[PDB]
């Protein structure tokens, strides 16, 4: 007798498992539920081999008459197609219609679990075929995911993609198109000049030069390489053997989503090239893309001097081997990708002093001096590399990279440089400062108290808060190096340059980032929203009289609904959040009871006190909050972030007039393609309705609800449907009409791109990404640059605080 005790162990879906018995399918079965899928919302856009598939998951289920089969208000779960005698619906016990062998229903439950609306009743003993909603989705998922999977290996293994970019290859993964041969079907034509790569997935097919047999090609071979490329006649005539599956790329469509290959792939290899240079490393990606597109390109026989004692400032191989010379003294190989001329790029005046001479057959690119000024659009190429080069260190930071272009080349125009002597103080703690420091040479510590903190050197920077705020400094800089120099901005010059505005958003946002807030600190002023999940207070802290917001969270209701992982993950997203347009938390809470998410106060209302004030947006208008809103949605998505609920209801207005994105409870970091299904329903894009995978392009397809309410006014789907069921089949198959009193052909054509429900027709949702959006014509005389910089006037400035 052992004196320890041991714990014990421990709606809709329960019925159907007493109606189920295994039933091996008849040919005549399998072509009812191919006839009957075709007619379903979401299968239609499906083909043979898929709806195949989802009809071999289909249950066999048996009844006799006067039996229930689902109530009304229910957990909806299961969707079914009628096999044999009929059935009779019921509506608030209200008898209706009346289905034989063909018709379908319970559609909605696919979808989403809604409440019932009917009951179907059994009238004689008839049978029915069945599936549910967890084995439907996971079948479209895993066959979708399973296509794109195997059609990436295909991209993988085709040589003339290896030099894409991930991003690259995944964007053109989704051009691929699957295309069926039967025996005896000719592929390819010798002399028709095809632009279509293929490859065999799955079986056999021969090929004949000239009406000869040449050899046969199995699952793994491929072809069309060079049609992707260049305008050729094809070499052969490919013919299918057995029945054959090949997947395929056309060239229109790669253009379309990516551009040009050839100028793409370039870019990649010159990129790469001119990376390893220290310099070439601190240039823009437009920078260094303009350089690959404009660099000349040279193929050389062995032992040429390629140089000698022209204009010529880099050279990157390509191909080959060149051997570098000071005058008589070798000095190096450059093999494949390395490069040279650092020297000359740093010094345009500087005598070319060296000589290259090719090894052997080479193919080299040549960076000449008008290829760098233009890149740089200045004559003045060493200025221009040092402007460039304290650009590229100040845009890393939050105060400097919203400002506009004009404001930011002012300042760097202003820099002046000091130098130092080791174990200078540079900045003493306790002193006022007023100076913002950036290092050009050596190295310096930091330290507080007597304790050193940390080491800085080249590039780095100190300092930036004495441009906001006089204050006293919190820590010393001591010179760690034999001459330091460093970059300096006086206060006094950042205000001459810096307007009203900006300056109060930078100065409110960096004080209410960095003053540490401890919970029983908090007297709270009021409620200001009650969203069911949680409860949102405006607060005040006792010690600096700022004032937040914050959101209380109960555990009851995190836990109720198995969000345990989740909201650690939005966490994680929400605190990261550093962009003017999007909240910025300051820090989160724990406790017994309730999680709480203390963020800044917005005290200038919500969007839609915005657009009820204003009605139907005139260009200029709509063109603000939606380039607001796209500037908030490209800083999440280059962090891999899909937003997924973007609706007026999530933005709110600071005092100002700018916008706030607000609430990312359905927002994720995206691994590949996601399939939840998860939206406001009125803004959800059809692809993730359809349930075959999306990504972060469908907040693009909310953009163009977004704008169709600003300027049309109701929604583009489903504006007077209540039923969820009847807004995603407006969605899917609706017709997009624009009311006569839209005069603005630009707006319209946006509207369209925007709401096109195809992703690779979409605007925006190409390798370009949002510039297609920006440059669009709609945009015309609109200026990003002091978007961002708050240097336009809004819609809509609110005069007081509105609740
Ligand atoms: C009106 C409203 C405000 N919020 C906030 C919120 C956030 C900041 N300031 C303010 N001030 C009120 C101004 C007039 C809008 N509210 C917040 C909010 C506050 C703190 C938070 F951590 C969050 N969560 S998060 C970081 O995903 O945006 C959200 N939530 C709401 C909800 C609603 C209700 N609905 C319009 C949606
Ligand atoms: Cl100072």
């Amino acid at each position: 007798r052992c004196n320890e005790k041991k714990k014990a162990i421990f709606g809709e879906d329960t019925l159907m498992e007493d109606h189920l018995q295994l039933r091996e399918k008849l040919s005549e079965d399998i072509e009812m539920i191919k006839a009957s899928l075709k007619n379903n919302l979401v299968c239609s856009t499906l083909n043979d081999n898929e709806i195949l598939t989802l009809s071999n998951y289909m249950q066999f289920f048996v009844f006799k008459g006067g039996d229930l089969v689902i109530k009304q208000g229910e957990k909806g779960s299961y969707f079914f197609i009628i096999n044999s005698g009929k059935f009779d619906v019921y509506v608030n016990d209200k008898k209706v219609k009346s289905m034989g062998k063909g018709s379908s229903f319970g559609e909605a439950a696919l979808i989403h679990n809604t409440q019932r609306s009917a009951t179907i009743m059994a009238e004689t003993d008839g049978t029915l075929w069945g599936v549910q909603r967890s084995t439907f989705r996971a079948t479209l998922k895993q066959l979708s995911n399973r296509n794109f999977n195997e059609n990436r290996s295909f991209i993988d293994s085709v040589s003339v993609f290896d030099m894409l970019t991930e991003a690259q290859k995944n964007m053109i993964t989704n051009a691929c198109v699957i295309q069926m041969f039967k025996p005896g079907e000719t592929i390819v034509k010798q002399g028709d000049y095809g632009d279509v790569l293929f490859i065999l997935k799955e079986g056999k097919a021969t090929v004949f030069i000239n009406d000869k047999e040449i050899r046969v090609l199995n699952k793994g071979s491929y072809f069309g390489e060079r049609a992707l490329l260049y305008d050729e006649p094809r070499s052969a005539t490919i013919i299918a053997k057995e029945p054959t599956a090949c997947a395929s790329i056309c060239r229109k469509l790669l253009n379309i989503v990516l551009g040009n290959l050839q100028v793409v792939l370039f870019r990649n290899i010159m990129t790469e090239a001119l990376q390893q240079s220290e310099i070439f490393r601190q240039f823009s990606a437009e920078q260094l893309n303009d350089l690959a597109d404009t660099a000349i390109v040279r193929d050389y026989p062995a032992n040429y001097h390629i140089l000698h004692k022209k204009s010529v400032k880099y050279l990157i191989v390509l191909e080959g081997k060149v051997e570098l010379f000071l005058d008589d003294e070798s000095i190096g190989i450059l093999t494949r990708g390395k490069s040279f001329g650092d020297q000359y790029v740093l010094n345009q005046k500087q005598k070319f002093r060296h000589t290259v001479k090719s090894l052997d057959v080479c193919k080299i690119a040549l960076i000449t001096e008008s290829c760098l000024a233009d890149c740089l659009g200045d004559n003045n190429i060493d200025a221009s590399i040092d402007h460039n080069n304290k650009k590229s260190i100040i845009k890393k930071m939050y105060i400097f990279r919203y400002l506009s272009e004009q404001q930011c080349n002012l300042l760097i125009e202003a820099f002046r440089t000091t130098r130092y002597e080791e174990g200078d103080y540079i900045i003493q703690e306790g002193e006022v400062g007023s100076r913002f420091y950036i290092i050009k040479n050596g190295e310096v510590e930091v330290t507080k108290n007597g304790k050193r903190l940390r080491t800085l050197g080249k590039n780095d920077y100190f300092g930036e808060r004495a441009l906001l705020y006089d204050e006293p400094r919190t820590a010393s800089i001591i010179s760690k190096a034999t001459s330091v120099e460093c970059w300096f901005v006086d206060k006094s010059v950042f205000l001459q340059i810096i307007q009203g505005p900006m300056l109060t958003h930078l100065e409110e946002r960096i004080k209410m980032q960095d003053t540490k807030v401890e919970m029983h600190e908090l007297e709270t002023e009021r409620i200001i929203g009650r969203g069911t999940f949680g409860t949102v207070k405006l607060v005040h802290h006792k010690p600096t009289q700022i004032r937040y917001a914050l959101k209380c969270v109960s555990k009851r209701s995190i836990i109720s609904l198995n969000q345990q992982n989740n909201i650690k993950l939005e966490r994680e997203i929400t605190a990261e959040n550093d962009h003017p347009f999007i909240i910025r938390l300051v820090r989160t809470f724990k406790d017994s009871n309730c999680f709480y998410f203390l963020t800044e106060l917005v005290t200038g209302g919500e969007l839609y006190d915005a657009i009820r004030k204003l009605g139907l947006l005139s260009k200029p208008q709509a063109q603000f909050y939606l380039g607001s809103i796209i500037l908030a949605i490209e800083y999440l998505h280059e962090r891999n972030i899909v937003y997924r609920d973007l609706k007026p209801e999530n933005i709110l207005l600071d005092k100002q007039g700018y916008v706030k994105l607000i609430d990312f409870g359905c927002a994720k970091k995206i691994q590949g393609r996601a399939y939840t299904l998860v939206g406001t329903p009125h803004y959800m894009a059809p692809e993730v309705i359809l349930g075959k995978g999306y990504g972060c392009t469908v907040d693009i397809w909310a953009l163009g609800v977004c704008l169709y309410e600003f300027i049309c006014g109701p929604l583009p789907f489903g504006n007077d449907q209540e039923d969820q069921l009847e807004i995603f089949r407006d969605i899917l198959t609706g017709q997009l009409t624009f009311p006569d009193y839209v005069s603005d052909q630009d707006s319209i054509n946006l509207m369209k791109r925007l709401l096109c429900r195809l992703p690779q027709g979409r605007i925006g949702c190409s390798i370009n990404g949002f510039k297609d959006i920006k440059e669009h014509a709609f945009f015309g005389n609109f200026n990003w640059d002091k978007l961002a910089g708050r240097l336009l006037e809004p819609p809509l400035v609110s005069k007081g605080e509105t609740y």
